[PDB]
RNA sequence: CAACGCCAGCGCGGAGGCGUCAAAUCCGCGACAGUUGACCCAACGUCGCCGG
DNA sequence: CGGCGACGTTGGGTCAACTGAAATGTC
DNA sequence: GACATTTCTCAACAAAA
């Protein structure tokens, strides 16, 4: 009942989304931009009432002469850069520009204190902002479920996913960083959901109710069809594939009568189902989602549910593994484990998993080179992509130029020469490729003719590209997860460093070396994925109940477990192994690093 | 011709198809907790500065 | 040609909050 | 009255540009 997992099932691909379903979506997509812009009005007025008290406005005045200064200073220092090719430009800009910005934070500190003094001052007026922005999103409601056709459901959804995002922005502007609410433009992806609620004394939402389609309780809202795992799990794979071909009815939401009320709706969505939830689980909600890869568009709908603990362990080695982004023969090298008994790496895991001695305690994980060029090849193919769609720019400017203005054929801003050589993306020349093969303007067989051709070998190639480089990844994940249920499988504890593999990639660029190997390591890391295995290996250790310990990972590359002894950063970490200062030996990162990780992990 | 992508969730492997205004599914194995937003990075195209 | 940077578009990698039910007003 | 929908809200503090 605390564990929470998603169910997910496949929907058919030849399945035509109905118009109910995509104007579900939108409404939630335009939903969740009036939230936004409700976001930017409310911050601009609570900024507002800050600037209401005369501190904090002579503050303010002083940060802003400060952060023109900075910029100008900044642009100094980029120009620089670019006349000195060294990414450190030795001008006395620098030291101008380190001194201005300390000078502007301690202003920015000073004004915050500010505000912190004022702020019982204006407690009324804030929450009354607050209450505002409350009323405002309940007005939301109405405009969008008491009259507008979105299930109450999907707009819950999507107001507390965006109050969790609003409170971590909040949260991390507290921590001194950037962040904040954007937009994003229409794409015919999003979620659509619907709440089972139980209130009390009402039966646990188990998948057999939810499966009875003729009396279960929710059926109005949702009908999963279920077997027991029991027998789903004994039957072959393709009893269990056409069993699985079942149709979902959702609440998809209201419609517009011609009397101008409203009407529910539902869908009927078939699914491919592969696994089942335990009869225990209690489903919490049901969502389905629409994601875009290439032209494709895909759905998948993922049932919530919440499923009792099966019970801890205690039988079993210890592991540690310690991330990594090394590039190597076979592979870039992820991670570095290392267990307190022997482990017995399964046959199709022998090439993934790597041990490096006939003790088999220690060894580390390989991501193989095949997946590392399979993504290559995108990059490969994008740089076609953008030639050819710089050759039909330079055809329809040519064209236009020769042949006027043509009028839109029904967009606002009508296409001219100069708004065709001022497009950017693809979606455009794709979109007037369409709208000009019908009907092609005057005089305009040939130019329809050429774009026709470029937008077939650009979708084509834009398939490909997509879905090439989607295949490559979620093989690499899958990897991933293999490896992460290995060890959850066989650990009786497993050690992880609290590592954040996001500010490595975000501080890479302070890196002291060339920006083409900090691309080249990046893009390494990225391909990769370290954080993505040791969440995997987390998350499959405590699906199992196996515990999981971390450790910090202050000074595990540098300190050599031998010595003692803390290198210093210019140990050439880069290559391996590395010498010890304190006794002079070249021991290895990867494994010092394990050995403390694994000394940290029962020290505590 | 191949390679690449698609063909009842996802990946790997095999058989048979389709070439995007398309098609067609079938079989074995493994894994599977997902949605959101924020941030960062990368790729690609065009260009600028400096240097060989 | 390579080092440094701008612009724009497109898409992935990392990290984390969250996964609810009482009250109310209909048919 | 059994069922579907409405409702609830705690809060500031962001960076290069």
């Amino acid at each position: 009942m605390t564990r929470v997992t998603v169910q997910t099932a496949g929907v058919h691909y030849k399945w035509q989304m109905p118009d109910q379903l995509t104007q579900q979506l939108r409404l939630a997509h335009d939903l969740r931009e009036d939230l936004v812009t409700l976001e930017y009005e409310y911050e601009d007025a609570v900024k507002a009432v800050w600037s209401s008290y005369p501190a904090v406005a002579a503050l303010e005045a002083q940060v802003a002469e400060l952060d023109e200064r900075a910029s100008e200073l900044a642009s100094t220092v980029k120009e620089e850069k670019s006349r000195q090719r060294t990414k450190r430009p030795s001008h006395p800009a620098v030291a101008q520009l380190a001194e201005t910005r300390a000078q502007l934070k301690a202003a920015k500190a000073s004004r915050r204190e500010a505000i912190a003094s004022v702020r019982d001052e204006a407690t009324e007026r804030l929450r009354t902002i607050s209450d505002e922005r409350y009323a405002a999103q309940k007005q939301l409601y109405r405009d969008y479920c008491t009259d507008g056709l979105l299930y109450w459901a999907t707009f819950n959804a999507v107001l507390d996913h965006h109050k969790t995002a609003v409170k971590r922005i909040a949260a991390h502007r507290k921590q001194g960083r950037a962040a904040q609410l954007r937009h994003h433009r229409w794409d015919g992806t999003g979620t659509i959901s619907v709440q089972l609620q139980r209130q009390a004394t009402d039966p646990a939402r188990t998948p057999a109710i939810i499966a009875d389609a003729d009396t279960g309780k929710w059926r109005s809202s949702l009908i999963v069809p279920w077997v027991n795992p029991d027998v789903w799990d004994t039957m072959d794979r393709a009893s269990r594939r056409k069993a699985g071909r079942v149709v979902i009815r959702m609440r998809c939401g209201s419609s517009r009568n011609p009397d101008g009320t409203k009407t529910s709706e539902w869908i009927d969505v078939p699914v491919q189902q592969h696994r089942m939830l335990p009869a225990d689980a209690d489903i919490t909600a049901a969502q389905l989602t629409v994601r875009r890869e290439g032209a494709d568009l895909r759905a998948t709908i993922g049932i919530t549910a919440k499923i009792p603990d099966q019970g801890e362990v205690d039988e079993g080695p210890t592991i540690a593994v310690h991330l990594g982004w090394r590039s190597s023969d076979h592979g870039t090298v992820v991670a570095t484990w290392r267990s307190t008994e022997p482990l017995d790496i399964p046959e199709t895991l022998r090439g993934v998993i790597t041990t490096q001695s006939a003790e088999r305690t220690v060894g580390s994980i390989v991501v193989p080179h095949r997946i590392e060029q399979r993504v290559h090849h995108h990059a490969t193919v994008a740089s076609h992509r953008d030639l050819a769609v710089d050759s039909i720019r330079d055809t329809l400017v040519a064209w236009l130029t020769e042949h006027g203005p043509q009028p839109h054929p029904y967009d606002g801003d009508p296409i001219t020469a100069a708004s065709v050589q001022r497009w950017k993306a693809p979606r455009r020349f794709a979109w007037l490729a369409l709208q000009w093969r019908d009907t092609p303007p005057p005089e305009g067989a040939d130019i329809a003719e050429t774009l026709e051709a470029w937008r077939r070998a650009d979708k084509k190639l834009w398939l490909e590209s997509e879905h090439g480089r989607g295949r490559a990844l979620r093989h690499r994940t899958d990897l991933h997860r293999q490896v992460a249920a290995y060890f959850a499988g066989v650990a009786g504890r497993i050690v992880v460093d609290d590592s954040d593999i996001a500010q490595i990639a975000g501080t890479a660029k302070h890196s002291e070396l060339l920006t083409d190997v900090d691309r080249q390591i990046a893009r390494r890391r990225a391909i990769a994925a370290p954080g993505m295995l040791r969440a995997a290996i987390v998350a499959a250790a405590t699906r199992d109940e196996v515990p999981t310990t971390t450790v910090s990972h202050t000074g595990l590359s540098r300190v050599h477990a031998a010595c003692g002894h803390e290198n210093p950063a210019d140990d050439r970490y880069l290559m391996q192994p590395v010498l010890c200062d304190g006794c002079g030996r070249t021991y290895d990162t990867d494994l010092s690093a394990t050995i403390l990780m694994l000394q940290r992990a029962s020290a505590a």
